[PDB]
């Protein structure tokens, strides 16, 4: 059985959710007794600074920029939830220096990207995109030439991680052979086979799919030589990062009848907001040329744009913020020492949890364990991350009177960054 | 279990009183058929399109087997001139383009490929389940015209959703296995009880399927009972925001009712491969209100996938069609095998051992009237009948017999005696 | 997938000029056979043992079908007295106890159950693979005599080991899927190329299987090439501490060599179900040096499992035999269907629709000489032959014909004429 | 899926050579793992007499035992240098765990390493009982040829009743279905079924509908003799009972009656209420268990000397599991998975983290101890620290950053002089 913990003082917890986090997060926060403010869009800096001064936790996504300019006004902010993969929109170092833990959902889009690729393998192999554009404009063009059953073909997976490995099992289920290249040796799932070099994957694959991070080594890793290494009439699918494919080379290989089709979800330059005129030659010089090619599927970075994906994002990040607020748990934080302890058995009464964010300088634990020396330390865990560190301690026989004293002593320590007490 | 049969070599048979076999293939049959036909020693004439009635009438008088597809119409008008035509291959599903009854009355067996498109249609629906669930068609049309529209609202991971398969036959049962592999629950309705594949579950009524499914797929034949079988009432029984896929027959969905359910936000997306009226040839401007009154309206709707009846348009499907029907025609010509014919008694016999020399196979198509076997087994009475099989299909019947100890002299005599019988429709001897 | 076959119900047929059918079942065939026969309206006489030659000759004179197993000897001596015997069922694999040639010359079709024991032998081997791997036989023998001997040395988890299957037939292929399911690697040697089940791999030579296998199991027929195919040379090619299982034939393993390889600690354990010489009846002292010289030495060895040829000794196996052979005889009695007969031309026709009234099925077993079908189709010439099939097997042949519009009066004439023909061996009409 | 800076291997501060004592014939994988660290290993195939053990344990740093060796306060009181105890088996009752803990000795075991071996064992015995193979082979070894098909079964189509759907049971489930069994399972908690197995609400439903009943439950007061007459009467005529769990779960007298009354057709027993401590003849008799000679007289009963986990693979996995655990506790502070000890560990240190020392502080769970320790360490940066308590003892692991050779000896003596100290080790 578990022991629910409360925060000494503070009053009700205030959550600010921006950019339309999924309702699963809203339900979780409300079920904690938190007060939730929800917005479907981001906020202008003025409205955001005003709303953030008294907020305890903020949930954002890709567009909201939490810089020092806005975080300096965050008086009560305990943690930040990024309900997405990227954390670049948050000044992680500054947030850490003020004891604000930041969380994300890194792998919540794996299934959605994998299902996307399965659909696009089939669409490219059958030219569904072109056929449907044709009928929507009156053209009847029944084509069986060079249209393929996906059964029996070979899928080349570049990057056999979270997405690649799930795509592997789906591809075999559809009857594909799976070859994968990766810069590390990975145990294959099902009947997939890893190949030593990229060129072997390119030579032997009918479908080439990219699921790699953005690194200097992945920058334009598929260009003219790599397209030349592929099979005549093979297919390229890129739902990874916009830098991984050299688009001019792809346009050339397609225009030269070397590549039979392509599906692009990511681009070197992408619009900051949705709009009618946003995808054009000013954004990417080759756009008007890319748009003129047959059997290219273009998607506005929708690799993770599903209800389920956002629902999983909601649960992971809301649960994470909930465990950090209610317990202290920082595991999985992107800028913060990863610290946690087993929850309390409910019957362990008069037990208090000390959450002490401080500077990573000698003597701090000396000070803190002195302050706590009149009580039995049941459990203690302290870890450091750069110039900050984080201490969790469970103390045994503490009554209401001595919580104020233990708290006020810790709040007066020289190395303190942030202190919370949990009942 | 599958093993290389290490028994006695078969005795390849050659037709009596004939020259080289002439095959006419129309409408761009796949190369797998041409290879099989040439490997039989046949003489193959190949055309990418059909033939006009005049040019076809002259060409068919000396043809032994004709290969067609959907467009070539082999009516009594043109078949009257087929003096040497042994069999007709339809390298497609439909046989309506052939006068099957007349072809039978002249002893011409017809073969088709009914189920060669199963895999291609099944994968088609999988891609379309995903495309509709993710709105791929709309997103991609948007980018080709400059519009950037990242949307996650009511775009779905397909895992955990329910596929409603209406018609659990060759395509449906194969779609079932693919669907579960993609993580869907599969429900199927059919007018017959069928053993489910994997963990699919058959439902008693159509409405139960419609109420419980997220994706509804049609894989039914064209019958009076399937005519517009999904219409306004059935869309009302479906889930809010459900998806309709029809890659079966163009009459099975009432399109005006579908358009209405889409405009009323009841149906979230639809994928149509077949239509009440379809063009006869590819071309621009072919798909419009003159073909189907509601086209301009259907085209204006969001998240609708429209395909020009490409459910079986794959290299593999056409390759299997080529192999299936060419093998069928070849075995009927070279052996006598009529199993799988659409207009003809289904008759065959085990091949003869290489060492069964001087054995001849009689292929005797005749009228289904008493006394014929009396005549035939009389004519054959000086030889031992090794095997014999005769079966009837309406007014015609077909006799295969293997008779032993036959020399060249006795082949001409047996042939003309059988060729002189009153009940004869067509006679071939295989030596 | 399996479907509710929607066709017209069949027209159950009853023999002309005969009364109730008399079935004689000997040697304790399973009750599933008795049930099927009684449900046909047949009269069933059942015995737990065979019959002495005197009682058998008298009882067989008026019996229509006889069911036997291994011990009943149906020779010419006793079959010459069988006036009404239409068919013989062997509810086992072996048919040597039946004079197949003589029975055929008198028009008596024989059926058996060749493969009904496949599942039982496969499960037997799985259980023995584990028992040999864990020395279960010994451990349990040990405690039954007071000895406590917990041993992990050289006892193995079966997961990860390699099973060598010699003979990848009915039993072997079923053993393959069970073995992989138990986590085994499967290699198989066979004199034929066979497509492997699951992820099994066929090896080119027997020695490759022997070198690479942890468990070697034999599932081969008895042939000159299989006699003693595992002896000292083959044991020398196996792995140190490998295992031999023989549930095939008593000739395939050289037991003195196996005893030699075990005593040299080369073979770690063995499971034997079959032996060069086996007792005729169950009893103590029956398995000894007089039966096989090496018995007393074989029993002295550790971790050898010995079973009294119980490979097919399950309720299910005997039940499947009951279903198989009783169904086979029933279809041959009720419909003429001789497919699967071991001594007889294999002949059958699609059954007739309930409504096809006045349709008669002619069953004509005869001598394989020219002119017979001339005669028969003469006799039937006043009626339309709907279907006819005749095949030959050595000196006999078998004619099935369905003839249309036949009344009670003209059935007796057709029968008496056919009964008078010179080539007749046996004639039955089904009405 | 599984995928391919190196850690800074730590050495105990100024100590001697490591001494490992391995008893009861532990698998060679444990010996190999220990020697690869340079440890000194003494190996024995059997246990040791109490006299020889007391002398040998005085100077040993780590001991590996199994079920028979009893490490009581009598023998552990002489353990001067004993840091940890490895139980290369499941049971730990043969060790006085509290006494070991009060002296700062962590104890480790291998709880689930035998799952596969017991599961395959039951498969073999399901088949052996379904065919009464044991009897047939005993018969031929004494000359009797008795070909029987009556009441012998193909296992396909039958129902396996798994009682206790835990590590072994769940693994048995998939194997049973692969063999063609229908699987029903009873357990006091709702558990997600593997494959197509189905949980039954009550034990009686499992007994009524199963052909083969197998027990995979812990030894608790609720399982004590849980299958007795009332249960056997609820089973099908000619059903089979397999017990490879604990010797108390089956009421053997009721089973003998059910076999004698032809109600139960066969049984396979691997565990027993009383079992010998060592292998030998005559050890399994009426003096050990009153009903032994009568149980042995029954047809189609498989008896095995507790060999459910007696496979090379299982013992190799036990060897790897426990030796790794003991090695990580010695070479690092890692006590996760110990049966008597606070579970404490920290991420290992990067090769490049020079002059870093790891403090391992066993102590009494009383207030003020951490006050003392972080004072002693206050001149150095605490990179990481973790302390947890377990009853009367507690265990502190700490990484300190800038420490030279001079400053280690002082840190050691200070911690070694503390009032609450039970055991202190420093890793350099
Ligand atoms: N389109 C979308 O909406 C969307 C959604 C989620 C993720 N993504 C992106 O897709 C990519 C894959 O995500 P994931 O979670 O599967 O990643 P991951 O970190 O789990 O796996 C990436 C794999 O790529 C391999 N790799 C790295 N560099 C490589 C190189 N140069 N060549 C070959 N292999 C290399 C790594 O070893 C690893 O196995 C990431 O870049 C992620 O940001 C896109
Ligand atoms: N789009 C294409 O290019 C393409 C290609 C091949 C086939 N098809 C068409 O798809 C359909 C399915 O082909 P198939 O080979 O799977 O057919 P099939 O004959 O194997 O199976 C059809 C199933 O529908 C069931 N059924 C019949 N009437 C029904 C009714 N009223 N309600 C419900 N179920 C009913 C039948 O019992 C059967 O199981 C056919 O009409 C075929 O022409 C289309
Ligand atoms: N022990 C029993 O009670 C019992 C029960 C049933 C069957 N059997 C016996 O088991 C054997 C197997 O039965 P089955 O139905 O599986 O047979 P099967 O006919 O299905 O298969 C036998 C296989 O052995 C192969 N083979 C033949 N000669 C070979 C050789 N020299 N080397 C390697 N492979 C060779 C064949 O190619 C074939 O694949 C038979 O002898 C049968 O009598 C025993
Ligand atoms: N024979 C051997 O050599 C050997 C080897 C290993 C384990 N075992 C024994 O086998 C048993 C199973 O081991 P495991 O590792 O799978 O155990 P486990 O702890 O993983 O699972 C036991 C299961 O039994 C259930 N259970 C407990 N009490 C129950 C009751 N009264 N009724 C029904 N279900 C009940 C529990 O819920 C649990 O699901 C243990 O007792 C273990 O000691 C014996």
């Amino acid at each position: 059985q578990p022991k629910a913990l409360k925060p000494f003082s503070t009053g009700d917890m205030n959550i600010l959710l921006l950019e339309n986090v999924n309702a699963t997060a809203i339900k979780i926060f409300k079920d904690q007794g938190y007060q939730v403010e929800f917005h479907k869009s981001s906020l202008p800096e003025d409205e955001l600074i005003e709303k953030i001064k008294d907020v305890h936790a903020i949930g954002i996504r890709s567009k909201t920029r939490l810089t020092e300019k806005i975080l300096q006004h965050a008086r009560n902010l305990v943690c930040i939830g990024c309900f997405c993969i990227g954390t670049n929109q948050v000044d992680l170092k500054y947030a850490a220096s003020k004891g604000i833990a930041v969380f994300n959902s890194p792998f919540s889009n794996s299934r959605s990207v994998a299902e996307l690729v399965i659909g696009e393998i089939i669409s490219l192999a059958r030219q569904l995109g072109d056929r449907s554009i044709e009928l929507h404009t009156g053209t009847w063009n029944k084509v069986a030439a060079r249209c393929w059953e996906v059964r029996g073909k070979t899928l080349g997976i570049i990057g056999y991680g979270h997405i690649g490995s799930q795509l592997s099992v789906l591809a075999e289920a559809m009857g594909l052979h799976v070859l994968y290249y990766d810069i590390v040796t990975i145990m294959a799932l099902g009947t997939a086979r890893q190949v030593s070099t990229l060129d072997e994957l390119l030579n032997k694959s009918d479908f080439v799919t990219l699921h790699v991070p953005a690194t200097p080594e992945t920058e334009k890793m598929l260009s003219a030589p790599q397209f030349a290494a592929m099979k005549d009439g093979a297919y390229v699918i890129n739902a990874s990062r916009g830098t991984v494919v050299d688009i001019p080379s792809l346009i050339q290989a397609v225009k030269a009848n070397k590549i039979a089709g392509a599906a692009l979800d990511v681009y070197p330059h992408e619009p900051a907001k949705n709009g009618e005129g946003s995808f054009n030659d000013e954004l990417n010089s080759w756009t008007s040329e890319l748009v003129s090619l047959p059997n290219i599927i273009l998607t506005p970075h929708i690799g993770g744009s599903t209800e389920e994906a956002q629902s999983s994002i909601g649960i992971e990040v809301a649960t994470a913020l909930s465990k950090y607020i209610n317990e202290g748990n920082s595991v999985g934080s992107v800028n913060f020492p990863e610290v946690s302890l087993k929850s309390l058995d409910y019957d362990q009464e008069n037990t208090v949890r000390v959450l002490y964010i401080h500077r990573n300088v000698p003597g701090v634990l000396k000070t803190v364990n002195d302050i706590l020396s009149d009580h039995n330390i049941e459990k203690q865990f302290s870890d450091s991350h750069g110039e900050i560190a984080y201490l969790m301690a469970d103390i045994s026989s503490v009554n209401q009177s001595e919580i104020k004293d233990i708290y006020e002593k810790l709040n007066q320590t020289s190395a303190k960054v942030s202190i919370r007490l949990l009942y």
